[PDB]
């Protein structure tokens, strides 16, 4: 009613009290934009935000800010009063540090610039917590100030840009809930999953009462997967934070530190507090050091140490109102009776980010300096930053970028400052460019050792070139099934995987089935030979098992399958023969026994197909091939267009002459002829072959014709038999 | 302004006091060329140095040799006032040995011979330590005499060739900066990684609050690569000797001494010493002993050595203001659980030399003895010696060498005097020839088992024949973009 929910901010704004609300939401409570607002809830704290309206957002739920929320020890689904109230400013104020781990703070001068910018009219009230970073990633994070008096105290106030500020600088603690919380917003990662993971314990952590015994068993155990301690052992303290209750830590350095029994009795000794702590949540990542066991002899004490623990969860009715969790480095280092009854039962699979994904975790470690999103649109946001990196994690993403502050520092820091004392001046010279981020991606930092990965394409249907029958084709066999469904049932055809693809290599082909995935806006998964060379060599070619069940939660996806066949024939010979490969028959089989009507779409490709099994050419598997033809004069110059818009334009460059005396050319020469021809194209270079049409036609009889009348006779001739 | 750089000398003007000063930053503090200097920094400590023009160099820095800079304590970046003064010249000078660790000194004659010849006009004061190699590599090393008097004292004087040299041989220590310290310019190896490992720990090392929080987090951990104890291991004690912190040194034979509950203890007893001499690095060169782990079966005592030193880095809240390193031989033999957080995170892989990066590392170890750079500008010089030599490293250098050596001794020493007095005469007779280097790369003494290296070619257009189609053609492709 007056109620309007808090969430996790996604548009941060990173000035604190400029918290979003939505335009549907505040004329429900009949309040007008750019108010002065009053957040009231249980325990009569209070908090004063400023309404700006979001988009994406519906009424249903008001997405507020981290701290503002850390100011009201405010959790997901709370009960608030809020409602628009006089406006006014503020005149003098007066702040005090908070001192508490933090080993006194700042200095020096900067009460004026450093505080003045950065308060854009921010609504507060006496004794409250602001949170001002900026400046730098390195030595400037999240930082509370705790505020004294105000000349108009207590009453609504917006400090205004010619009202000065005063610091105190003696030393006290936090009036308001500080810092050592970290709220789901000041999490980032997987977005779905952190709901996930958090509303099987969101609702008995909260209350005893509320949910028990009602609607199911309550869970056992949790098993979380990922790099233990990039971040996601972060989470696992963070989560303790919104509940309240107690954490407790199994930790290395003390699983190391105690031998033989001296680890046996603090085993006890750490679920003596459990019970004692209860409500308490119990979270250990040393499911890699505990219970690594395959089943061999690591010592008695790696025996004793795991049969006690599982004797520790026995040992509980379940019921002291606690949860126990665990987290480990893969999916790997595991005791294999720990998926028993009796004990962990519920497994999390943590995965890795994506294009969005990674803005949000870049999203956590963007702002401890001054950069923007909406301040900055292109040039400093975060996708711009999030293409080219690949294969990274918020620790090693936080490393970088800590690596890439000392660039920030060796442009300024070291050959103008290196004094004690930190000038006044030095603090407008601390901005971001982002030569500072490319630069660590020429470096050698960047490594990728995952072994599975997924991606998304950028092709759209602008960039392609002709051959439109196949075009509304693909739109026929993907993309009527989605919508369709009640239409299915009703002509009652029978299931299938997918059609497949021939042509040489990469010429529109690659280019083809890349572009049906964004025009859907499904994911893209895409199995290929130089990308399976990396997988049974690391021996993931048993993961291509998991890789085929990891199609159907990612889906809608198509899976993209090339070249696997390609080591099939050496073994046995291959082409109708069938007879293929050892691990090659792990896809036979799965296609087999995979479940269809599923969001996964089967797409296969390559130069003429003369590899494959009499089973891949009957359904349930691969299905009818997809003849590419050569781009002909209409679709040459539609394909030609799109390789000359990016260079430059002039009637040097006739399209139309060499549209008509080559009928043969596929697509990977037009792709070809434009790479080193183009660079002969205009002026690049002092070569004499500039400013000429007959570059590309010397080069065009260098090249090859590629005009095979017998291999589109003997496609015509496999695929009917 | 008069505050010119200090750095690390590339033409090392084994004389000290030859200091290199550019052209461009002696006319910006308007001082002519060859002129007596007066090097003066905070602490009042002074020092005076030679004016010789470099080339490559530019104004931003002038690069100052090591003892020089080991004689005012100086590190890279610091703060000097340098004017030109009047010059004169000394007449009888008195030196006396430094005795500390040196276990006595030179007993026999050469207080003429060697000193003279080796003065060369090195503008100096009294109580000044001069450092003088030559004569060998094995016996004779760089060697810091202390200046008793000189009749014009405290005065700026360049002692000359006519002028007598007094040995008093009473035995003493130090009054300035004596060695135990290794700089920057002794250490030699990878140029531009040897500034970018020491740039991390280069700005809390020195002060606190200069660079604490500001920019980034500080370092947790470096993982260290290469040949332990080529000199790579004694980099780890140099880096500890500019920042003038305490070195926490763990080693093998502690290691191996200490067995079930002695070396439990002695994890806590080094990392209580690591909070009471913070500000300290710790440098752990064993990580191949303590913690080589695959994930196999050890014993109790590799797996509880390790689970220690992962509790030992996380018992710090990070901050005690210290920084914990380490070093392995390779690539392996190295915990993987090392990699997680809450422990070491920044790797540095140190890699070999190239030709020019072994100019270097021999530039450390090529004067100990009578050779020269600019003074033989081919035969003797080191990149004569670098094309031959392939896959090589410091010690193993130093070692070639060393033996190298006996080859000039097989030549003079056995077959002319064998007496314990050393002769007059002998020390003229004391050069190297390229032969004694040249005989050790036909003997057996090198080998390669290094798998991953480089190399740069010779290869001139020059040499190169018809077909200039492609010429131009391979210019296309290549050198465009």
């Amino acid at each position: 009613g007056i109620i309007l929910r808090v969430a996790e901010a996604n548009s941060t704004d990173p000035g604190m009290s400029r918290v979003r609300l939505d335009e549907s939401s505040r004329r429900l409570l009949d309040a007008e934009i750019g108010d002065v607002v009053e957040i009231e809830k249980v325990r009569k704290t209070v908090g004063r935000v400023y309404r700006a309206r979001p988009e994406d957002e519906n009424k249903g739920i008001v997405r507020i800010d981290s701290v503002m929320r850390n100011n009201c020890g405010a959790s997901i689904g709370d009960k608030v009063k809020v409602r628009k109230v006089r406006t006014e400013i503020a005149k003098k104020v007066t702040l005090a540090p908070i001192i508490r781990k933090d080993q006194r703070l700042k200095f020096g001068e900067g009460i004026e610039e450093y505080v003045q910018r950065a308060l854009i009219r921010r609504p507060m009230l006496e004794q409250d917590n602001i949170s001002v970073p900026g400046l730098t990633l390195a030595g400037q994070t999240g930082l509370l100030f705790k505020v004294v008096k105000t000349l108009p105290s207590k009453v609504p106030v917006e400090i205004g840009e010619e009202t000065k500020i005063e610091i105190r600088e003696e030393p006290a603690s936090e009036v308001l809930e500080e810092v050592s919380r970290i709220s789901y917003e000041d999490i980032g990662g997987l977005s779905e999953q952190l709901g996930k993971i958090r509303e099987m314990i969101e609702l008995p952590l909260k209350h005893p009462e509320l949910f028990e015994r009602l609607g199911i068993t309550p869970p056992k155990g949790v098993i979380l997967y990922g790099p233990p301690g990039t971040g996601k052992t972060l989470i696992a303290r963070a989560v303790a934070n919104e509940s309240g209750a107690n954490f407790l830590s199994i930790n290395g350095p003390e699983i190391m530190s105690k031998y033989y029994g001296q680890s046996e009795q603090k085993l006890r000794e750490i679920f003596s507090k459990a019970e004692e702590t209860a409500p308490s949540i119990i979270f250990i990542d040393e499911i890699d050091s505990i219970a690594p066991k395959r089943e061999e002899v690591q010592g008695e004490v790696e025996r004793r140490v795991v049969a006690q623990l599982l004797t520790l969860m026995d040992g509980m009715k379940e019921r002291g109102h606690v949860i126990v969790i665990g987290a480990t480095n893969r999916i790997d280092a595991i005791d294999p009776a720990l998926r028993r009854p009796g004990r962990f039962d519920r497994e999390i699979e943590i995965g890795v980010p994506d294009r969005n994904g990674r803005k949000e975790i870049l999203m956590i470690h963007t702002r401890n300096m001054p950069l923007g999103m909406s301040e900055e649109e292109k040039n400093k946001f975060l996708e711009e930053m999030a293409d080219y990196t690949y294969g990274f994690v918020g620790a090693d993403l936080a490393a970088l970028v800590r690596e890439s502050a000392m660039n920030a520092l060796r442009r300024y820091l070291p050959e103008i400052d290196l004094d004690k004392p930190i000038p006044t001046e030095i603090l407008e010279k601390m901005v971001v460019t982002e030569d500072d981020f490319k630069n660590a991606l020429k470096s050698i930092e960047p490594s990728s050792l995952r072994e599975v990965m997924v991606e998304v394409p950028n092709v759209h249907w602008d960039d392609i070139g002709g051959l439109e029958d196949v075009k509304r084709e693909i739109k026929e066999t993907v993309e009527l099934p989605l919508l369709k469904p009640d239409v299915f049932k009703r002509l009652g055809i029978r299931p299938s995987k997918g059609f497949l693809l021939y042509g040489p290599p990469g010429v529109g082909k690659t280019l083809l089935a890349k572009a049906v995935a964004t025009e859907s806006n499904a994911n893209f998964i895409s199995i290929k030979g130089p990308e399976v060379l990396s997988k049974w060599v690391g021996e993931s070619e048993k993961a291509i098992r998991e890789i085929f069940k990891k199609a159907k939660q990612v889906a809608p996806a198509i899976v993209f399958l090339d070249e696997i066949d390609s080591i099939a024939p050496r073994r046995g010979t291959t082409s109708d023969s069938g007879v293929t490969e050892r691990i090659v028959n792990q896809l036979l089989t799965s296609l087999d026994g995979i479940e269809v009507m599923n969001g996964v779409v089967v797409i296969g490709a390559t130069n003429r197909p003369d590899i494959m099994d009499p089973a891949l050419l009957r359904a349930g598997r691969f299905d009818k091939l997809i003849y590419i033809p050569p781009p002909d004069k209409e679709a040459r110059l539609s394909i030609l267009k799109v390789h000359t818009k990016n260079m430059p334009l002039a009637p040097d460059v006739d399209l139309n002459d060499i549209a008509q005396r080559t009928e043969g050319y596929v697509g990977a020469d037009l792709e070809n002829l434009c790479r080193e021809a183009g660079m002969n194209a205009y002026r690049e270079n002092p070569d004499a072959t500039s400013v000429s049409q007959k570059n590309f036609l010397d080069a065009l009889k260098t090249i090859r014709p590629s005009v095979d009348e017998e291999v589109i006779k003997f496609y015509r001739t496999l695929s009917e038999t």
